[PDB]
Formats: C-alpha cells, structure tokens, sequence
C-alpha cells in the first residue's frame, strides 16, 4: 500500500533527527553527572540532575512525535557513552551551564533553518522547545552562579547541595 | 570527604548496570519500530510502540533510582543504533516477542544471582519489575497472536493496525 | 493459523495442571465436610466449610487464568469422589488440618521448581497463593486448637459450632 | 444427638444431587473449550467460557446451599476428565448450544417431577434456575447463530472472537 | 487439651527466636545511642535515634506475631546492657551504619534458609522486612554521608544535627 | 561544647532507670506469658498479654523521653530472660497480678521520693503514670477474680479465655 512522503524538507528532516540524538546524548550526560552527585554524598544535585535527564529525554520524545505526525522517519544513531571522570560539584555545574548554552545554539539553528525555508509549522512547532531550553539555561547559570556564590570551604558543599535540593523539590 | 562504599556486590552492580543499557536499548528499538509503523500508515502500532518505548526508559530510570540509592555508580554504555528496515507489522512484532523473551530471561538471570547472593533486598526490589516485564511479554505474545489470526489478506493489515491502536489506547 | 507455543517449561505446566486439579478435589472434599455438618446439627462448621470450599475453586480459577495467560493448554483430569463418612466435627477438622498441611507443601514444591528453573514470572505470581494458603492452614490449625479445648461433653459441640459460625461470617 | 431426617423425598433428592453433579461436570467442560480457545488465539472465546464456566459452578452451590438447608445430604461423584480435543471455534459452539439443551432439558424433568411428587417448596426453588438456564441457552443459540452467519473465511474467525469478547465483557 | 504442634521447622524457629532477640537488643542500643545525644546537645540526633529505636522494637514485635500464629513459642533471651560510652555524633553513626549492615545479613540469612528448607509461607512473610531494613540501613548510610559531608568544624555538628532532626520530623 | 548539667536529683535519677528496666522487663515477661497462652490455645489471653506487653514498653518509652529532656542519662541494664514456663491460665494471672503490685509499689515509692526532694516537676509528670499503673492493676484483679469466678472445669478455660479476648478487642 502508498503511504505519504515526509511532509518536512530534508534539510529540517536533517536538524531535527540530529537533535532528538543530541536530546538523548544529553539526557546520558546528566544520568552520569546524576550518579556521580550520589556516589559523593551530593543527593541534592543527584536528584536534581536525574529529573534534568528525564526532562531531556522527554523533549527527544515530543520531537520524535511530531516527526511521525509528519511522516518522517526517525533515524537513532549510536548514542556515545557519556562523561563519567568528573572532579567536583562545581566542574559538573560549570560542564553542564556550557551543554545547555550548546544545546540551546542548536536549537536556535533549527528555527533560524525553519525561517530560510519558510517551514512555518515546524518555526510554530519549535516555540515551547526554544521556550523551555531557555528557562533550563537560566536555571544551570543560577545554581552555577549560587554555587561560585557559596563555595566549597567550611561546609560550603553541603550548603550548595542543599541550595540544589531545594530547587529539585520545587520543580516537582 | 569519605562517602560509603557501594552497598551491593560488584556482579550485583554490573548485572544491574547491563540491565540499565539493556532497557535503554530496548527503548530505541522501540521508537524504530513505532517510526517504521507511523510511515507505513499503521499509525496504531506506531502509537502502540512509541508507548512501550517510553516504558522501558521508565524501568531504565527505576534502576538507576535503585543505583543511586545503593551508592553504586551508574554505569552508562554506548548505545547502538537500532534495527531500522523492517519488512512488515507481522515481522515487527515476532521481532518484539523474541526481544521482550530475551528481556525477561535477563531479569530472570539477576534475580537468581541475587538468590545465589543471598542479595535479598535486590530480590525484593526486582518484583515489580518480574510483574511488569511478565505482563509486557504476554502483551506481545497476545498482539502476535493476533496479527497472525487476522492475516493480511484484503484489508487484514487495517484490522490488526485498530486493534493495536484499541490496546494502545486502553492502556494509557 | 499459527498461535504461540506455551510460554512455561513442561515441569511447571505439569505442577500448576496437577495443582488445578488438587483445589478442584478439595473443593469437593470441603462441599462434602460441610454437608455432613449440616445433616447432624452443626450448621455454623457447615457455613464455614461451604464458604472454603468456594475459596479453593476460586483458587483453582486463578491458576486457570494464569495457565491461559502463558497459552498453556489447561489439563482437567477425573476428579474423584470426596470421602462422605465423618465421625465427628473433630475428626473433620484434624482431616481438614492435614489437607491443608499437604496443600501447603504442595504449593512449596512448585515455588522451589519455580526457583530451580529460574521462572521468576511463576514464582512471582504465586506469591498470593503462598500467603493466602498459609492464612488458611494457620485458620485450620486455630480451630482445631478450639474445638479441642472446648470439647464435646456437656454442650460443647454447641459452643463449638457457635465459635465457628462466628468465624465465617466475620469473614464475608 | 438426633438431627432432623431429610425435608425431601428420595427421588427429588437423587434428581438433585444429579444436577449438582451435572453443574460441576459442565464447568470443567466449559473450562476445557475455554482453554482451547485461549491456546488457539480466540481470547474472546476463552474468556466467554470461562466466565460461563464459573457460572455454572455458581449453579452448583446454590443447589447445595438448598441441599444443606433441607437436611439432605449432598452426594459428590467423581467429576469424569472433559473433552480437551476439539476442531475449532463452531464444534465447540456446537457443542456447547447441544450441552446447553441437554441441562435445560435435564432441569425440566426436576421441575415436572417437583409437580407430579407435589413438591412446590422445590418447584418454587428451581423457578430462578429455569429463568437463567433459559437466558443461558438462549445466549449460546445466538453465539451460535453469529459465528454461522460470519463463516471462518479471511478473517471471520477475529470477528466471530471479537463479537464473543464484546459479549463477554458487557454480561460482566 | 491438646494443642496443634508449632508449625514451622525447629531451624526456622531458632533463626526466628534469635532474630526477635537481637531487634530488642537493637532497640536498646538505640536508647542508649539517643541518650547520649540528647546529654551532648544533639536532640536532633536524640530524636531520630529514640523513634529508630522504637521502630526495632515494632519489627521484633511483628516477628512475635508471627512466632505465635504458627504456635511457636517464643523464647527471649537475657538482656545484656547496651554500649553507653560513645565518641561523638560521628563514632555514633559509624557504629549504627554497622549495626544495620549486621542486621540486613542476619535478615538475609534467614530468608535464605527459608528458600533451602522450602518454607516459602516464611519466605513471604519476611518480605516487609526485607523491604523495610533496607531502607534503614540506606537512611543509615544517607545520614553518615551527610555528617561526613558537613563535617564538625565551625558550627558542622549543629548544621548536621539539625539535618537529622529535619529527617527525623519528616518521617513521623 | 559544654552541654548542661541533668536537671533532676541523682537519687530521683536512679529511681527512674531503675523503672525503665522495670517496665523493660514486664514487657519481655508478658510477651513470655503472651506466648505460652498462644501455644496452649488460649489465643484470648495471648492477645490480651502480648497488647499489655507492648503497653508496659510504651510506659518505659515516656519514662526514657522525661529523662532526655532533663539531660538526664538513660541507663538500661542488664536483665535475666523471663520465665518461659507456666502452669496453666490461672497461675499465669496470679503471677501476673502479683507483678502489676509490685510495680504499682516501684511507682509509689518514686512519687513518694518526689514530695520527700520537693521534686514537684517529677511528681506532677508521674501522675499519668500512677493513674494508667492503677487502672492496669484492677484490670489483672478483674481478670483473676472472672477467671477464678468461671472455673477450669466444663469449658471453663474456653469461657475464660473468651471473656479475656472480649477485654483485649475492646481496649482496641
Ligand atoms: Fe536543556
Ligand atoms: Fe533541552
Ligand atoms: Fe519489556
Ligand atoms: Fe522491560
Ligand atoms: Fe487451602
Ligand atoms: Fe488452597
Ligand atoms: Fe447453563
Ligand atoms: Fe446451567
Ligand atoms: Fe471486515
Ligand atoms: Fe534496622
Ligand atoms: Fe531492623
Ligand atoms: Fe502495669
Ligand atoms: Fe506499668
Ligand atoms: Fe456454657
């Protein structure tokens, strides 16, 4: 039987392939960074970083969505084996601020492409994704800033730590 | 600062951990089939195993909780891409059965080693996840039944396609 | 058309048939208790069986289920006729006890084959009937303990009787 | 002690422990079919019979329940190995439309010999088991009737099982 | 009057008897480690210390029950004074951590004696206890990373108990 | 750090761990007595006892909080297991009524003490005490004197552990 071709361009089919994989690389990244926080007594940041991963992951799934209701087949590569050598809260925090300012530059690409090719329902499409990774980047430049803030003498981890808790419950 | 050594034996820890990228491997093969499904107009089986995909990183992300809990490093592998041609509905899913019977053998071996073990919070922990992988393997066995009952002579494919879709629905 | 092969091994198929056809036997076994109870005065003991052996064919549905479930074909055998020749609400009550001592072990047998084969989905499911089946042979053991202590002479078989009238309505 | 003799007549006594008897064999014939159903991918079917069949168990205990209360003793036979084989879905609904006019017929002759003994406590008793053996047997000449009209050709034998499913679950 | 013989193995029986035994025991120790908080300033510490302590003698309790359902006699042991004399907050968590791990392998021992005797009704009666030690002896683990986290220079000893005191309330 | 001196008296001090361990011992004495009632078939008096038990370590528990908020350092003691033999229901209440004199005396004596050191602080706390002690010790009086009223003649014991059973539900 005939199915319909894919209703988005190749170019757009490209980018957004390519991100539901940076989307689920990502989600990886903050999985390890997640266990590394636990496995050194930083729970706070543990918890917030696995919800983090979740989150990724489920903007991979929403972009996966909406290239199936466009008949665009989803292509998933191999997912590279994240970062597990980390050296502190503070490392972590300072990597994943610079991931998120990655991540929302690709972002901006795919919407910048959608405007040169007049692909208007994919721009639409795009607002909550360029919406929410703005709000995440904030939030990765406000723990890092409140951790740099703190810092790391006479109990300054666990004032961190719990700052990051706080912040994980309230999202939730 | 000292922070407690992981909490369960290192085969425990690197089955669990297997188990983890076994789960997240399942999940992208998932979304491949479900893809396959929703460009070829079976837009019931693509929903069908979208949904599934979306669980299995659900058990992926339990495992990981109970990890973290124990002090034990996750360990995050390279994940292959997945299957991507398939010749039909009817192969799709005799390939889905086999993996969830594979699936369901790999719980199986964990939770032995965790009776061998003596591990029995692991045993303990790991019966929710025999209840539910038991479920999703006669799910799969059901809907295989069901797709080699109905053919795809005529409009056969359309019929098995809705009944997928009837489940799918049903199950959210 | 082509339906899927038994998802249990042949020894599990074999304990889990034979254990069907076990609480069918002592249904009828527990029908035929009850009526002798009721034909010589004891209507309270004769409630309580009637509603036991309800509970065992309710038992033997549920294994049915779970045998349909794995597409493993359900084996009813010649359900032999129960015993109908009492000597008294003691005598009834020790056999009860010991019937319930052998199911018990019999439901024992098929755990540890369950663990043996490492069928953990078996082992899993079984895990009501293992507490269930124990709650009822402590009950047995309970009011055997009674009716020994209140004895027959004297209207105790009446003070008995009452006691186990008790019983079965407090617990529908 | 001395307990009252038997409130029936020996012959309306025999005809009913018959019946019990007659009750019990059915439900295991019913569970047979049902598996049979359930291992050749007719879940609808099988689900069908094994509600009928604990119905018919459900017959049963309330003729025993009208037994004890009368002072007659119930009389349990062995319950004969039901028919496993079967060809497919219409000879078992054939055979089950035959089994059902077989257990109307047989409660017929109960209630005309209640009339010629004048026993008018148990024709009044039987007056619910005449209603809903009627409805009963009423059900399978229908299920018969469709599975007829439908034929086995392509798919007929999923949409004969799939109007047996509907029926299955509504009667719940 | 005869009373039924005591329904479990006289190994089972043993464990049993010493596992009731040595919950006192911990509930004692448990006094005896809040006591010493309570005089040193930390009723943070003080609390959480006294309600785990009650919470033993809730386990030994349930393990009592248990003993006497199956008419086993219970056997309590003499009553050795606890240790008194501690170090600090953090000798005090050290030495309970410990404990707890002790008490998870004696837990673990039984119920693997449970699974090489066949007696799965005990089996599946240790499973809350199982469920519930492993997460104390987690919590357990929790509290000591966070003491070590904090440390005790500056005003650490009052930040950590204030933490524990934080636990303690929540889990009320 | 300096932590303050305990706020009560040492002879007040040694009084009340003296009746900690006191009310520590009744409740091991009573889960014995518990005990040999639930394995003589006396499930009434096992009830009552094992609720009492549990009682006598609540009491122990208040006293313990009164001594940690006055800084005061908990003291438990060694003590000799309980008796584990007994004769029979009647001389099990006579013991145990014998018992609950005792400690009411041990109770007098310390708010005795209390008006002797014009330590009105522990006088007015103990007032509880006096009044639950009181009510606990006319109960056992209640109790020997119904149990002596029935007899152990003629089901006397069944009577009698009935009327225990009724006491031990309504005390919830
Ligand atoms: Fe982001
Ligand atoms: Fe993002
Ligand atoms: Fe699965
Ligand atoms: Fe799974
Ligand atoms: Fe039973
Ligand atoms: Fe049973
Ligand atoms: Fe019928
Ligand atoms: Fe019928
Ligand atoms: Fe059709
Ligand atoms: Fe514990
Ligand atoms: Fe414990
Ligand atoms: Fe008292
Ligand atoms: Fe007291
Ligand atoms: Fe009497």
């Amino acid at each position: 039987h005939h199915s319909q071709d894919p209703m988005l361009s190749k170019d757009i089919i490209k980018l957004l392939n390519e991100q539901v994989n940076k989307e689920m690389n990502s989600s990886n990244l903050y999985m390890s960074m997640s266990s590394w926080c636990y496995t050194h007594s930083l729970d706070g940041a543990g918890l917030f970083l696995f919800d983090h991963a979740a989150e990724e992951y489920e903007h991979a799934k929403k972009l996966i969505i909406f290239l199936n209701e466009n008949n665009v087949p989803v292509q998933l590569t191999s997912i590279s084996a994240p970062e597990h050598k980390f050296e502190g809260l503070t490392q972590i925090f300072q990597k994943a601020y610079e991931h998120e300012q990655h991540i929302s530059e690709s972002i901006n690409n795919i919407v910048d492409h959608a405007i040169k090719s007049k692909d208007h329902a994919t721009f639409n499409f795009l607002q909550w994704y360029v919406a929410e990774q703005h709000e995440e980047e904030v939030l990765f430049k406000d723990i890092l800033d409140k951790i740099e803030l703190i810092g790391n003498e006479n109990h300054g981890l666990y004032l961190a730590d719990q700052y990051v808790k706080g912040i994980a419950k309230s999202r939730k």
